[PDB]
């Protein structure tokens, strides 16, 4: 298997103990995603797509954060919905603090993490700061960590073009929409119920945020833009450009 | 469709909190070393199967797990000084507690069941809901109810204590890695236990009080406090529905509709 | 009559806010190195300027700003190994901005606008006003409404977009130090302005991922992520009057009498 | 070309640094109330034109100032039960305190002076220098130095006192908002001072002990804790010489160029 | 010179202690905590404390002021927080505080800790003040600090003794919550603070396999305590005193050998 | 007795039910005072004065805080001494906070907070101001605390005139020397060995601080002064004028109803 999760410790220390370990930490969250998908699906998606990444450079996967920051109204329609379980800022900035902590204590020095909440963002880096801030008093200072988002490796305009062959406007209004429904479509068909998309316009908002958060500026189904176009085969599309892309990536930055 | 919160739309999860009945559940475990012959998620793994069968008979929902649990001590757990055990600080452990039970007040929710695998989790557990609690009170909510258990509790009656240990038994005390555990394992996740490789030796046994930082030599080497050779699928059954039906059945009792 | 807190009485101040409708405004920046012509407290000096002219407007008052931001970032800053840049930790950010919005509420005042300057804040001002509306509540207050802002979300008008950048716009990921900020401060500031040591060096460009440690050769040396070369105190004036006019009208539109 | 590091490029911060022995000076305020007539950011402003100056005089510079301070005690500063008065809890001007200390040791500063103007900041400026110290330590930093001084504290010479107070000086303890801080601002900043709203009432007086929650009945209606009447623009410049001087002649005796 | 609390010490007197290389202290964790009808609410600040002051007098220990404020009181371990008397930190306040004097004990150059725990409770907070200490510790160099951590009734477990203490029958720590156990070292130690006559005699109490938040009075008998402690007797705190004495010290030894 | 540590439970809450309890507090500190006195002296004397100050006035006292905020040098001689065991400012604040919670929940309301070691003032401050804050959020507001130092009562001109015959330096230079060293032979003699006083000349300091913290501005003692002339007659007076003024001010505070 690829998952820490799923390995004795002798099996894990075995591959520490190679000396060129990479291990991945998927971050996600419990959010509302429309009335089409379901909530996991910022765990589930970093989750496949290190796996797949995993199995072709031989690095394992760590169990991934189920709760994430809190979901904000212009790129995630807002913390007010039902079934959306936030994290406050500390508590999610502590755990990935925690994790590289004991990561180190293990042997282990390389880091890949994956964020499937855009939210999660800065938290995740200030943990990974108090996190090497630690290590370099505790004499660590070859600790090396790379962070991303899967998404951001899909940045080929040809790629992007079969995507949103009647036009893109950007990942603002990706909150479950194509791009997340296509990936889910591929990987968890049993997950997502295309038939329930509500084909709303794209969502706009001013240049500036409002709290408390004001519902009636997000569309009433929780979605940014409809994903009615998408489709099992743009997913494999994504996931192949998202795992090739990251897998070079890591290779680039972990070599042996 | 499931009884996993995580499986659901908001839409769904909305519809079944508004029924006003609703009782949601969140294993608490862990990542941590299992001897030469279990998976380092077992803590996980098994408070959530738990957790599944009694929501399906009593019609209550489960919440994602959470992974990552509270240090490992020695005369429990063998200790945090093994690799692949990945532990989080008290206080983060205690916070994520607490901004879920705090989520699940803003839901509308107010009947939750916390259920860990993991025995080191407990006390700090128990201060999230505190914190959570204290801080509903200052928000006007006085009527959202928990319920903590270690589904381990339940294996309380003599007649099942004889089928799983017959040359006798030595407390929950000596445990981790053993029958109890490696049974329910083989049970619910044969692939994921190799019996095989199970290290035999005589129950671990420590002096009336804990050092500082861990000695290594006081914990068998394969990470386990006691041999799970005994260990079986039948075991592991038996084990598994005296859980379900005595957790089902306090569930209902403080929860009554 | 001045528009600035600090240089009120409190009687002053007082009676502003009890008159009702009162709109108060934060600026929220950052001590941060700003390439070999700029000073470094540009993400101060500018937030601070807007809220200024806007405040005039509108008849609004503002806040000492915070002269401290959160942690300097690669790929939008440079990296947080330069000298000068004085970070401070999210958790002590996002404290007070918790701290001060918790005392405008006990002061009566409901209605509160922070204006970013620093693109990093972001996150831990979001943090700390959700921190400190959570706390109200308890209090029982549920009328504090805020409104958080940076002042270059307001320049997207594609006419004033051309005038800026004639030659082509490669978005705001590489707009440190660049033709923005440094056209703002030739305006507002050419005292602290230099472009004779500006480094006319071509666009950034990182990978589509974030490395720690921070790798110091993957930034230009100079410390800006876009050359300034075609800044001008014309370009200035445009997008001053630009934001001061959106951001006016934004709150007037959120905080009507 | 200013003493400012707010107002100098990285480049010429970092020169600075590099001599070896650079003094950094960092002001702690507060925006609270002072009376009828003075506006609220004098604990800011008068740290910051006494660094300003210090710093000037022997070569050092100046971060920007802490805006936001401790809480108002009423028998050092009328209380934090009046509107205006801004305060932080003490975690966070600590936490604020300790992380730029932990930055200026990344720069390679190893010189520190803290003006503090608001009274009540003190000890928790004094616990994010221990955090600080404690953390550089484990950094393997031991030659990090700081200095901590509140300006008022050298204002001390008896001859002094006379010209500020003939008729009798008694003490700092309900000096908020009268003839000292008056006298500065009327020296560097009159335009924020207007002597005509003055309340002139008799010194506040407090029992050995404070009470909480505040009662707002034990401190004066105005804000103030003695009457400013009496203040002057001759014995503003009086205090900032005395201030300026003596606080220049620590330095240099603590922090001795290399 | 003086004694064996530190707190009656000129420092001059604890810096030759520790200046020794191999000098032991103890630091007591208790509770101000209800505890029934018949005794006062300081008895887990007294014991552990009276345990260290016998043990360090044999094996020439000093004893640090003790923790008075300890971790909130559960129902099936003493009761529940809502009876009046019992004043509880949160779990960080007293995880804090176990650190800072770890770090402070550390810089003194002291290097051998035990803490003697008096309240159920307390245990995983103070855990964790250790673990975050000896982390600080190892930043600064120091990786020879130990610690041990007990509680001494769990130097209670030979059979005999546990017979004469319980004729009737044993029924574990999950109810002895000033019960038979805790009253009786008081009747030996601190016997005017302890009134038999008002002990409420009521059967054992019971809970179910879990707890209930928030805590519902009924579960918990009315007096406070989770059993009746009308068998205690000076004799059998007499008897206790002894065994825990005798097994703490010789534990110590072993842990802490001289150099 | 005075002390609710030894009181039933049943006792101490027939003492809040009159509605006009008022509990004491005492917050020392394990320090060095020199080769003449023990470490606990900060924890001993306001225990003492608050004894004599609640039986007096019909009030209890809870149990003192042993450990307090980190000595300074220019009041404390500094935290370099070894056997001073200080605790960090956030942990004493959270101690108050806890406490103050707690008392409210038991039904009181009138808290005097007694402060026998300089540096912890403002860590007490805080403590209250947060606990305040929290009851507050929960309803409550007719919780009242007074919080002072012991010390502080001893003004009057005549009183010093008989205890520093020969000139007085404040208590800029105090501590270790006659003032608590004469409390001492008065309530704890036993515990001075006035033999071992080392008669060295007054401590003097900059008008500022230095940090870190340089021994060699410190007497070598730990004293700031000398205690030479201590005197348990002096002890005695001191020790009536603090019980009689706290005693009056505290009837003042909290009259019966
Ligand atoms: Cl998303
Ligand atoms: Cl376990
Ligand atoms: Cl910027
Ligand atoms: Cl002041
Ligand atoms: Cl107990
Ligand atoms: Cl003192
Ligand atoms: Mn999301
Ligand atoms: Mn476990
Ligand atoms: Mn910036
Ligand atoms: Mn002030
Ligand atoms: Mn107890
Ligand atoms: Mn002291
Ligand atoms: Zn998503
Ligand atoms: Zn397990
Ligand atoms: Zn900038
Ligand atoms: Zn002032
Ligand atoms: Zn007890
Ligand atoms: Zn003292």
């Amino acid at each position: 298997s690829v998952f820490v999760g799923e390995l004795t410790w002798k099996e894990y220390e075995a591959r520490v103990a190679a000396g060129d370990c990479v291990l991945m930490l998927p971050v996600g969250a419990l959010e509302q995603h429309g009335h089409h998908m379901c909530m996991n699906v910022d765990v589930l998606l970093p989750t496949a797509v290190c796996k797949r990444v995993a199995e072709r450079i031989g690095a394992l996967v760590m169990p991934g954060l189920q709760y994430g920051y809190k979901s904000q109204q212009k790129s995630g329609g807002g913390n007010h919905f039902p079934g959306t379980t936030s994290l406050d800022g500390a508590t999610l900035t502590g755990t990935v603090q925690d994790i590289i902590r004991e990561l180190a204590r293990h042997g282990a020095r390389r880091l890949v993490l994956m964020n499937g909440h855009y939210q999660n963002s800065m938290f995740i880096v200030e943990g990974i700061d108090l996190a090497l801030r630690e290590l370099r008093y505790a004499g660590i200072q070859d600790f090396k960590v790379v962070v991303l988002s899967y998404w951001d490796f899909v940045k080929d305009p040809a790629v992007i073009q079969q995507l949103y062959p009647e036009g893109f406007l950007g990942w603002d209004i990706e909150h479950g929409g194509v791009f997340e429904t296509s990936l889910m479509l591929a990987l968890y068909p049993d997950l997502v119920d295309l038939d329930r998309v509500v084909d709303h316009p794209p969502a706009t908002f001013p240049p500036y945020d409002v709290f408390p958060v004001d519902p009636a500026r997000t569309p009433a189904p929780g979605t940014l833009s409809s994903a009615k176009t998408a489709s099992r085969e743009k997913g494999e599309l994504i996931l192949e450009v998202c795992v090739q892309g990251i897998a070079d990536a890591i290779r680039e930055e972990f070599p042996p």
